[PDB]
């Protein structure tokens, strides 16, 4: 492919109910260019689910993922 | 939905090789920048104002 994707994933809504923990592969902080400072959890179906960084579960989820 | 929305913060500087273009779409209005994303697999941001962008889109529809 002569070109790689260059779109930027942003968030305009946060998932209300905590995400099934196991069904998560990675996470990443949306770009500072986006309008909302969100958290993104990548599901096993490679879906990119937006989450609120102030949420208790997200906070726990972020720390778990970065610890073997 | 509650899924990420692809937005653009830059536009490619030259026309994409036409034969590689499969489909296209206008990024959500929620995005701060208006843009057309050409799809090949790969998603390339482009300026909705350029002639080749508008013309590529016309060719695609037809």
């Amino acid at each position: 492919s002569p070109y790689s994707s260059d779109t930027t994933p942003c968030c305009f809504a946060y998932i209300a109910r905590p995400l099934p923990r196991a069904h998560i592969k990675e996470y990443f902080y949306t770009s500072g260019k986006c309008s909302n400072p969100a958290v993104v959890f990548v599901t096993a179906a490679n879906a990119q689910v937006c989450a609120n960084p102030e949420k208790k579960w997200v906070r726990e989820y972020i720390n778990s993922l970065e610890m073997s």
